[PDB]
C-alpha cells in the first residue's frame, strides 16, 4: 500500500526504546558535535560574581537505529521527529548556579544515515570570577564548559561542529549598545577528572568582554572637576572677613556627601577598591590642605593683644619673598591733656601693630595660593597624560 | 448507528499521528498565516535594553488529514479539538531573552477542508535597541520577528492573515494612559540565512511607540526654574553685609543635591547622557558666575589698610558707566592739642578712602546685575522658542 | 453483582471522550453560569496601571453524557469526579497581563441530571486605568471581564448563577484594615465583537474601591503645618541682627529637601500631578514672599554712607501708618578746638540719620508681619473649609 | 508461586480506581486527622497584611479498598506506595493569597487495615490582620484554617491526630534568634457555612507570636537621647554672641532629617501611626520651645536706640526673681568744651542703658534654663517609669 | 536471536514495579551511601537567618531486582537507565525553608550486581543561626542534615561513600573571590527521634565559613579616621572669632548623617549590635567633649560687663599651669576736662579687664588641646594593638 509518508515514521518508531544509548556495539562512544553563537550579555553582577548571558546552541550526534534507505519511501532524505520520542544526551555546564528560563523546541531533524540535529536557545546563569582592579577600563574573561554530567569518556565524547577559527571570529548577531562589548569566543578541548578511573569530556568556551567606559567617566569626573573649580574661586575671599572658613567647611561637607553616592552605585570585590579609589582620596586630601591653609592664616591676622613680630621673621618675608618670587590752675591743665594724649596713643599703637601682622598675612597668602595652584595643575595634566597613552590603539 | 456527533471525532482521530507534518506529498510546504494585535506596553527598560509587551495572537494552517464531508455527519462544518492531539508548528521570536507567563488555551477549531485555527495570548520579553538622545521627546522603533525555529523554507513558510494596511491602522484595544503611546505596527516579510543552503521564513513586525513627555517636563523644570528665581532675589542683598556669600554657597549646595536625585530616576545608555544633560550644566555654570561675581566684589569693598584708587580707574567708572548705561606753659598746650588733632585726622582719612572704594563697588554691582539678568532672560526665551517650534504639528 | 458504588463511576466513564463538547445536538450551545466573591485587594500599582486581587470563583454547566438514574445505583444522587477526566470550558479574562499563582482543585461535583459544579480560587493580575486626580480621596473603577477565549456565541454562552442584586450587596468575607475599601461589585452582560461573523459572550464585573485617606493626611500635613509654624516664629528676630536671613534660607533649604521624599513615595500618572500638588507649591511660594520681605528690609536698615530719607516718604509712613493701622597763642587754641568739635559733629550726624532709617524699618516691619499673618490664616481656614464639606455624608 | 513481596502491591492495585472516594457505603464520611508543627516564621509584612511561615504537616485517613491479611504475604504489616496512585483528599487553607514553593514527597504509608499516612512540609503565604498600635511591644494573633475545598460535611470531616494540649505546648524545633518569638499554637474545630444546606468542616489553628523589641529600642532612642543632650549644651552659649540662633536651627534641621529615615524603615497601617509616634512629636515640640526661648531673648538684649526699662518690670525681675528662686577768647573756649562734653555724654548714657537691658536678659535666661531642664527630666523619668512596669513579669 | 543490546533493557524492565522498595526479604533495610562537594556560597542573609549554597551531590544504593550475568549479553557490565523508571529514595534536608531551582538529570548508572549510581547538582535554601557579635571578623557554623523523610531506620539507613577525612579536606572546586571563605565540611552520623518507636537516620554535614574582612574595614575606618582629623585642625581656630562653634556643629551634623548610612548597609540580629557598634559611640562621645570644651571657653572670653577674676583663680592658672606643664572762667575749664578724663578712663579700665580674661582663656585652651590630643592618640594605638594581635596566625 501507499497511503502517505507517515509510513516512514511508524516504520522508524514501531519498536524504538528511548532509554537505550543508540549503538550496535556497546564499546564505541557516541560523539556529540556542538556549536555556539553568543547573542546578548544580559547582566554582569560584580558583587555576587554571577554572569547572565543568552546564546544560540546546536548539536548533532549519530543514531544507529534511525536509518532507512530513501527509496521505498518516495525519496525522503530527512524528516522532523518530536524531541521526546528519541534518545537525547545530557549536556550541561559546570558553572551553573541557577536555571534560566528558555523556550522549548519540540522537534529535531533526522537524516537518512542517522544524523540527528538539534537546535535550541539557552539562557545561562553562570558563575565566573570578576576582577575590577581598573574599574571602567576592564576586560573580563569568563568561561563556559559544556560537559556530559553522567556518562564518562567511554560513552560520550564532545567535539566541535566547525573549525575553531570560524567560531572565534563570529560577532554577527550580537546585540550592541548595551554597556558591554564582545571581543571573542575561543573554544578549547580538555578532559576532566577528580578521582581515578573516571574521565569526562568537556569543551571550554572562553568569553572575553570589555566594558564601555564612557558614561562612568563623565558621571565621576564632572562632579570631581566641578568641586575643584569652586575651591579655587574661594581663595579670592579675603581671610580677615570671617567667611573663608565657612566657605571651606561647607564645600568639604558637600564633597563627602558625594562619595557615599559613588559607593552606592559602584561595587567592590573581596580584594577591595579599584585603582580609581586611590584617585578620589588624593582629591580628598587636597581639600584638607586648603582647609588647613585657611585656619593657619586666620589665626595669624587676628586681633589678640598683639606684639610686634620678629624682625628676623619680617625681613625674609616682607623683603625677600616679594623679590625672589613675587613682583597752679595753668599747670593743672596740661597734666590732664597729657593723659588724654596717652589714651589716644595706646589706641593708635595697638592699631599699627595690627597692620604689620596684616601685611605678613597677605604676602604669605599669595605665596600659598600659587603653590596650591601649581600642584592642582601638575596633578591634573598627569591624570590626562595617563589617559592619552591608553587611548592610542 | 447514530449515537451522537462524537462519531466525527473518533473517525477523525482513530489513527492520527501528531508527530508527522501533515502533507500527502512531502515536497510541498505547510503555509502558516499569522496576525497580531498589540494590547499593552508593560515595561520599557532603558538600562538593560529590554521591552515587555502583551499581544493577542492568532494563526491558521492546512491539515491534509483532518478532512471530512459534512454530510454523513449531520451537516457539521466545524468542531473544536484539544490542542495536544494534533500537529502544531513551532513559531518563535528571534528577539527572546526570557519566557513570559501566558495563559494556556486548550482548544482549536477545525473546518471541514482541514483549516485549523489557533487563538492564544502571549506575553513577550524581547530585546530591542533604545536610543534616548532626546530623552522625553523620543520615538522608539523595536522589532518582533516571528519565525520557525527548526523547519526551513521548504517545510514551513509564513504569510499574513489579512492585508498589511489593516494591520497597520489597528489601535482599537490598546490600553492608554500608561506613559507610552502606540503609533503603528508595520509588517514585513524577509528570509533569514546565516550559512548557505539553510533559509528560514520570517515576518518582522515593527512596533513604533512614543513617550508622553508631560510629567518629566514638570518634574525637571519646576525645581530648575525655582532655584533660578531664588538666585535673582539674592542679588538684592548688600555685598558689605557678610551674608551674600553664605547665601550663594548654600543655594549652590542645594542645587548639587538635586542633580543626584535626577540621575537616580533617569538612566543613560552606553552613548552617554541625553541632550537635556547639556541644559543642566549650562544652568549649573550660570550659578558659578554669580558666585564668582560675589567673591570678586566682596574682595573689593572691604577694609584692609587701603589706598585711594587709581584716578584712571575711577574716572571711567564713576563718570562714564553711570552716563552711558545707568541713570612755656601756654606753648606746651597746643603742641599736645595738635597731636590730638593728628590722631583724629588719621582716623577720618582712613574712613573717607573706604567710602571711595564703596562707591566703586555699587556702580559696578548694578552693572553686573543687569548683565546677568540679561543673560538669564535671553537663554530662557531661547529654551521656550525651541519648545514651541516642536509643539506645532 | 453488587461490589460497591464504584460501579457508578466506571459505568459513567467507560467510553467517555473528554475532548468533545458534550451535546447530543451540535446546534445548541453550552451555557455556563458563573459567580464571584471578592476576598482581598492585594496590590494597586498606580505607575504600571496594574491591579492584583484574589477572588473565590464557581461555575456550573450541563453535561449531556454524565447522566444516570439514581435507582440501580443505591440512590446515589451526586458524586465527585476528578477534574482532568471530563470536559472543562475555557473561561478567561480579557484584562490579563500576567498569570497569578492559584491552588489546584482536583475534584468536581456531578449531579444525576448532568449538572457539573466547579469551585476554585483565583489570583488575578489585571490591567485597569487609574486616575489619581484627587489623590487620597479617590474612588477607582476597575473591570473584570469573563469570556470564552476560543468558542463563539453559538458554542458557549455565559450567564449568572444568582441574581445581580445578591452579587452587588456581598461584602461578607472581605479582608479589611488594608488601605483599600470595597464598595460594590456590579455585574453586566455584553457581547464582544471586533470583526464580523464572530461574537463572543462576556460578563463584566465592575469593582469599585475607595482609598482610606487617613495616614496620607497626617504624613503630609504634619510636616507642612510644622514648617509654617517655625517660619512665623522667625519674624520675631530683629532684622538688623544678621541672623534672620540665615534663618530663612536654612528653613527654605529644609523644606525643599522634604518634597523630594514626598515624590519618592507618591507616584503620578501620565496626566501629571494630582490636585494636592497645587497646594504644595502655594505653600512653597508663600515662603519665598517671606524671604523677599526679609531681603527687602535688610537692605533698608543698613549703614551705607546714608542720606536723610524723603520727607514725603517719611510723613505717610511714620505719621499715617501708625494711626490708620497700628497703635596769638590764645587764638591758636580755639581754632584747633573747633576742628575737634567738627570731627565729633560728623560722627554724630551720621549716627542720627541711621536712626531715622531704623525707625522706618520697624513701622514697616510690623505692617508686613500682620499682612503675612493675615494671608496664612485666610488660606489655612480655606483648606479646612473644603475638607469639612467633604466629610459630611 | 512465591517470587517476592511485590505480589502484595499488584494484588492491591490491580483494579484500583483513584478517582473514587474510598467507601463501601456512600453514606459514611471520610475522616481526616491532621497535625501541625510550626518550624519558622519567614516574613511578617505589615504593609500588605501578609504572613509567611513554614510548617511540617501530617495527616491520615482510612481507605476501605487497601486492606489485606498479613498472612499469605509473609507477615507484611505495612508498605510504601506512590502518592499519585491512590485517592488523596483536598485540604486547603482559607487564608491563601499566593502559592508557596514546597518540596514534593512522592510516597505514603499504608497499614493493613487501610490507614494511609501522609507526611509533607508546606510553605504558607497567608493573610492575617496586623495591628501595630504599640509597635515594638506587640503580640500578633494570626490564623490558619484547614478545610476541604469541594467536599461538604457529609463527605469529609476533619479531626485532630493527638490531643489539643500536646499541640499547644510544642516548641521543640522552632528556629529562634529571628526577630519573632512563637508563644503557642492553639487548635479549634468549627463548621463553615455561607448559604444554607452546605456546611464545610474546618479546623482553626491560632498562631500567637511576639516581637523581640531590643534592636528597635536602641535604633530609636540612641539618636533621640543624643540630640536632646546636644540641645542642653547649647544653652551655655551667651545669647548676645550671634551663634545660639544658628546653633538651634542647625540642630532642628538635623532632627527633621532623622524622622524621614524612621518612617522609611517603620511602616504604619490604615489606622495610622503607633503610640510611639506620639512620643516623637513631643520631643519635636520640646525643641521648638527652646528655639522660641532663644528668639525671645535675642530680641531683648540687642542695641536698638533703647530706652530705660519699666521700673515695675525691673523691680520684680532684678530683686524678686534672684531672691525667691536664684541665689571774649576765654569765654569762647569752654562753650566749645561743653559741646565736646555733650557728645561724650550721649555716648555714655546710651551705653549704660544697654547694660540695664543686658542684666535683665541674664537673670531671665538662667530662670528659663532651669524650667526647661526640669521639664526634660520629668518627662525622661516618666518614659522609664512606664517601661519598668512593663518589664516586670 | 541477537538484534542489539537493547535486549538487556527489556529483559531488565519487562515486569518491573517502581513503587516497591527493592528487597527480596522485607526485614533488611536499603543502605544509601551519599557524598557532597560544596561549589559556591551564593547568599548569606543575616536578617532572615537564611543560607543559600550550591552543592554537587551523589549517592548509590543496591537494587535486588536489577541484576544480570554479563555473559549472554555480550559482556555488558553497566548501562544507563532513565531515572523515572526505577525506585528512587526520598532524601531531603531538615533545614529547608524554600525550594531551589536545580537542573534535572534524567539518567542513572546500573552495574551488574544491582548498584545504582545517581549524580545530581542541588541548590539549597536552608536556615541556620548566624551570630554576628564580631561583625567583620566572624566565623559561621551552619548545618546540612540529609535524612529520609518517610521511611524509618528499619527501611532506609544512610552511610558515607568515602572516608570522613577525604570529605573534610576537599576544597578543589570552590569558587573563591566572593566575600566568603570555605574552611571545612565535616560529616557526622546521628539518629533522629521526636516520639518513641520512630527513629530516622540522618547525616549532618557541618559547613564552616569565614568572612573576608577587607572592604568592610576600609569602608568604615576611612570616614571614621577622616572626620577625626578634621576635628583636630578645627582647634587651631581662635575661640574669640565666632567660627569655632559653627565649625563643630557642622562637623557633628555631618558625622550623624554618616551613621544612618552605616546602619542601612550593616544589619543586626535579635541580640543587638555587634562589638564595633561600641567603637562608634566612643568616637561619637569624643566629639561631644570637643563641643563642650568650645562652648565652655566661648562663655569665658566674651565681653559682658565683666569684673576682674579671682586672684586665687588667676595665680594657679597664669603662674603655675605655664611652669608645670607648658613652657571763675579758668576754674570752670578743668572741672569739665576732669569729666572728659573720666569717660575715657572707664573706657580703658573695661578694656584691660577684658584682656585679663582673654589671657586666662588661652593658657586654658592649649592645656585642653593637649589633653584631648593625648586621649585620641592613646585610643588610636589601642585600636591597632587589638588588631595586630589578631592578625598574627
Ligand atoms: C464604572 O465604569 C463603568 C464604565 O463602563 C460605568 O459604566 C456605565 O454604567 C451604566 C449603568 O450604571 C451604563 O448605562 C453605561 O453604559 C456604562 N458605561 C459603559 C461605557 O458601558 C459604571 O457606572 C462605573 N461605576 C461607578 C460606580 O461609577
Ligand atoms: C486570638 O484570636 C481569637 C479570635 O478568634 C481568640 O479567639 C477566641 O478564643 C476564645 C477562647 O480562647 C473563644 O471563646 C472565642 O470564641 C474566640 N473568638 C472568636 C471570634 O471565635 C483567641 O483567644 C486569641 N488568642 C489570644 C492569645 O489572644
Ligand atoms: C479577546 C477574545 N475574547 C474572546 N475571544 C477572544 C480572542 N480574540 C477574538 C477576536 C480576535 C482575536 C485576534 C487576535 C489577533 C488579531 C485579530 C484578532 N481578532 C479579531 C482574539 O484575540
Amino acid at each position: 500500500t501507499q497511503p502517505a509518508l507517515l509510513r516512514l515514521s511508524d516504520h522508524l518508531l514501531a519498536n524504538y526504546k528511548k532509554g537505550v544509548r543508540p549503538v550496535r556495539d556497546w564499546r564505541k562512544p557516541t560523539t556529540v558535535s556542538i556549536d555556539v553563537i553568543m547573542y546578548a550579555i544580559l547582566n554582569v553582577d560584580e558583587k555576587n560574581q554571577v554572569l547572565t548571558t543568552y546564546i544560540w546552541y546546536r548539536q548533532y550526534w549519530t543514531d544507529e537505529f534511525l536509518q532507512w534507505t530513501p527509496e521505498d519511501f518516495d525519496n525522503v532524505t530527512k524528516l522532523s521527529i518530536p524531541t521526546d520520542s528519541i534518545w537525547v544526551p545530557d549536556i550541561l555546564i559546570n558553572e551553573f548556579v541557577d536555571v534560566g528560563k528558555s523556550p522549548n523546541i519540540p522537534y529535531v531533524y533526522v537524516h537518512h544515515r542517522g544524523e540527528v540535529q538539534n537546535y535550541k536557545p539557552l539562557q545561562l546563569v553562570t558563575a565566573c570570577s570578576l576582577d575590577i582592579y581598573n574599574f571602567p577600563f576592564d576586560v573580563q574573561n569568563c568561561s563556559l564548559t559544556f560537559t556530559s554530567w553522567l556518562h564518562t569518556i567511554q560513552d560520550i565524547n564532545i567535539t566541535l561542529w566547525r573549525s575553531p577559527e570560524e567560531v572565534r571570529s563570529d560577532k554577527s548577531i550580537f546585540i550592541n549598545q548595551g554597556e558591554w562589548e564582545l571581543l571573542e569566543v575561543f573554544p578549547q578541548f580538555k578532559e576532566f577528572s577528580i578521582d581515578i578511573s573516571n574521565s569526562y569530556a568537556e569543551m571550554k568556551f572562553y568569553v572575553i568582554i570589555r566594558r564601555r567606559p564612557l558614561f562612568y567617566a563623565v558621571s565621576l569626573l564632572l562632579p570631581s572637576i566641578f568641586l575643584m573649580v569652586v575651591d579655587i574661586v574661594g581663595f579670592c575671599l579675603p581671610p580677615d572677613s570671617g567667611e573663608r572658613v565657612s566657605f571651606k567647611i561647607t564645600l568639604l561637607l558637600g564633597y563627602s556627601v558625594f562619595l557615599i553616592i559613588v559607593s552606592d552605585t559602584l561595587p567592590a570585590t573581596a580584594i577591595g577598591t579599584p585603582l580609581i579609589g586611590v584617585y578620589f582620596v588624593v582629591c580628598m586630601a587636597l581639600l584638607v590642605i586648603s582647609l588647613a591653609e585657611t585656619i593657619f592664616i586666620v589665626r595669624l591676622v587676628h586681633k589678640q593683644d598683639l606684639q610686634r613680630p620678629v624682625p628676623d621673621w619680617l625681613r625674609h618675608l616682607v623683603l625677600d619673598r616679594i623679590a625672589w618670587i613675587l613682583c597752679l590752675a595753668v599747670r593743672g591743665l596740661l597734666q590732664e591733656l597729657s593723659s588724654i594724649r596717652h589714651f589716644l596713643e595706646k589706641r593708635d599703637e595697638m592699631r599699627e601693630v595690627a597692620r604689620d601682622w596684616l601685611r605678613v598675612g597677605y604676602v604669605l597668602d599669595r605665596l600659598l595660593f600659587r603653590i596650591y595652584l601649581l600642584a592642582v595643575l601638575a596633578y591634573s595634566i598627569t591624570l590626562v597624560t595617563l589617559w592619552s597613552i591608553w587611548h592610542y590603539s
